[PDB]
């Protein structure tokens, strides 16, 4: 994987990174598809405790992606967003 992706993914723990693959797996079909919409981001997100605004998802998409999101790519954007906590 991408290095910079890198440096977002090693903040997490493997706790982290197996309970966001749970959470990510549900909104896909594990048998066919890698990929989750762009609508089901936040809602994984939110799944995870994070609240991600609709302008902030654009942002994400627009600067992330390598209308899709990967599971690196989303692990990306969960670690951009765990540091929005206030
Ligand atoms: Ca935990
Ligand atoms: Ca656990
Ligand atoms: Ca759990």
């Amino acid at each position: 994987m991408n290095d910079i992706y890198k440096a977002a993914v090693e903040q997490l723990t493997e706790e982290q990174k197996n309970e966001f693959k749970a959470a990510f797996d549900i909104f896909i079909q594990d048998a066919e598809d890698g990929c989750i919409s762009t609508k089901e981001l936040g809602k994984v997100m939110r799944m995870l405790g994070q609240n991600p605004t609709p302008e902030e998802l654009q942002e994400m998409i627009d600067e992330v992606d390598e209308g899709t999101v990967d599971f690196d790519e989303f692990l990306v954007m969960m670690v951009r967003c765990m540091k929005d906590d206030s």
